[PDB]
C-alpha cells in the first residue's frame, strides 16, 4: 500500500503518507541535529496538518539512504460522473466502484468533467478510496 | 548499481542512468503514442546527449508504473583536496580512494573547498567513480 521514496526525489506538492495518512507536502526542511529530513503536510481526507521525519537506513558499505513512504497509485476508467462530486470507476479486473469521492485540489473534477466530454482516475487507498489525481492515455 | 524511481518524481536536474550512462536531465516529455515518458539528458562524464523512454510494468491489479534507473549515491569521508580538481576520500570501510575527480557541475569543487576550510562526497560509479555531489553532516 506504499512504497519507499529517496528525500532528494520529493519536492513540494507531492503526496506522502505522513503518521499513516496521505498527505500532501507543503514544507520541508532538514534537522541540523540528525540530518533527517523533515516534511509538514495537508491530510488529504481531514485537511489536518502532520509532519514526519525521513528514515535512515545503510543497507550496503558507504550507501546511507534517506527515504519516505509514497503511496500506491491506482488507475481506475471513469465511467460516468455525478453531480454530487463522485465519479463512476472500474478496476483493471472489471469491478465497478459506483461514487468514489474526488479530491477538490487544483479543482480536480472540472478538469475530469472537461476531459470527460478516456479519462482515468488515480486513487489512493487510505479502506476509503479517493481520487486525487486523473491521466488522459 | 541502480534503483527504479516512479516518473512522477523525476525532475529536470535530476540524475538518471540513460542507456546505461549517469545523466542530468534536461527535458522531460511525453510519448503521445505509448503514453512513456522521455528524458534526454546530458553525460556526466563525456557530455554526449542520450535519450531514454519509460519503463511500464503492471505489478498489481489497476496498479500501473512508470519507471526510470537512477544511480545509487555512495557518501565517503573528505580528507583532502587537490589543485588538480581531484579530492582525496574514504569509504565507511576505510577504503582510501586517492584522486576521486568531482564533476564541474554548479562548480561543485568551489563548493566543495569553501565548506572543507567535516564534509561528505556524494560519489557515482559508472567502474569509474565519480563525485557529483556533496553533503555537509
Amino acid at each position: 500500500e506504499s512504497v519507499p521514496i529517496p528525500c532528494h526525489f520529493i519536492r513540494i506538492g507531492d503526496i506522502l503518507i505522513l503518521q499513516g495518512r496521505p498527505c500532501q507536502v507543503i514544507r520541508i526542511s532538514v534537522s541540523p541535529q540528525t540530518g533527517q529530513h523533515r516534511y509538514l503536510g495537508v491530510d488529504l481526507f481531514t485537511r489536518q496538518l502532520q509532519e514526519e521525519s525521513s528514515f535512515v537506513s545503510n543497507p550496503s558499505p558507504s550507501v546511507v539512504v534517506q527515504t519516505m513512504l509514497g503511496p500506491v497509485y491506482k488507475t481506475y476508467r471513469i465511467l460516468d460522473l455525478h453531480e454530487d462530486g463522485t465519479i463512476t470507476a472500474m478496476t483493471e479486473t472489471g469491478d465497478v466502484k459506483q461514487a468514489l469521492p474526488v479530491v477538490t485540489q487544483g479543482q480536480l473534477f472540472r478538469k475530469i468533467r472537461d476531459a470527460f466530454s478516456s479519462v482515468r482516475a488515480l486513487v489512493i487507498n487510505d479502506g476509503r478510496e479517493l481520487v486525487v489525481d486523473y491521466k488522459v492515455i
